[PDB]
């Protein structure tokens, strides 16, 4: 994954519980040989796993927990650190900025070459509620999902609940989620 995934999560740890903590962190993700992370470079997918899993360990909270506290931080952070007027042209609320979710990671798609953005879909069946399909050529990063629509609904003022109803860990085709909103 490209390396401004890696800066977010070390920012987000950095900046909750510290600059030794993230050092531990770091360490055990056996990531001790590398001074900073390149925002526009790709890293192999095993340096963000390894993060995860080593700040689990060292934070004593599950992955998964961590998964959607980063989802929750990468909306506010994309803004701070060069995507503010990308974000703004995705839409005036949480229904239209979905739709444009694939358009948003194709226009990082130009800047980012080597990118493997997932695919969303909506299924709209309200006014207030939709199914959203997300597929992915990556294992384990539903929960991630699941922050930021979160994010969203903050960015939004838009109270949000998300339910995920389908998983490929049950053997289920792709991730699905219900989605109910203000
Ligand atoms: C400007 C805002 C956003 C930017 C700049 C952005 C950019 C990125 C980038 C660069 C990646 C890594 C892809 C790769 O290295 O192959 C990624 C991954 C991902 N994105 Fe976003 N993204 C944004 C918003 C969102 C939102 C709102 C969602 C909501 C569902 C989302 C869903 C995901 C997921 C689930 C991944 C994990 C990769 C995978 O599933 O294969 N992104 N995004």
């Amino acid at each position: 994954m490209y390396g401004l995934v890696n800066k977010a999560i070390q920012d987000m740890i950095s900046k909750h519980h510290g600059e030794d903590t993230w050092e531990a962190i770091k360490q055990k993700a056996g990531l001790e040989d590398i001074d900073f992370f390149v925002g526009m470079e790709a890293y192999s997918d095993d340096v963000t796993y390894h993060l995860v899993g080593a700040a689990s360990e060292v934070l004593g909270k599950p992955a998964e927990e961590l998964l959607i506290a980063f989802g929750e931080y990468w909306v506010t952070y994309t803004s701070e650190e060069g995507y503010g007027e990308l974000l703004a042209s995705a839409g005036d609320s949480l229904p239209e900025f979905m739709e444009n979710l694939d358009n948003l990671h194709a226009r990082v798609g130009l800047s980012f070459p080597q990118l493997r953005p997932p695919a969303f879909e909506c299924q709209h069946t309200s006014s207030k509620s939709m199914e959203l399909h997300y597929q992915s050529t990556r294992c384990g990063l539903a929960p991630m999902v699941l922050g930021l629509l979160h994010g969203l609904g903050k960015r939004f003022q838009t109270k949000v609940e998300v339910t995920q109803t389908a998983f490929r860990e049950t053997g289920e085709d792709h991730d699905i989620f219900s989605i109910k909103y203000e």
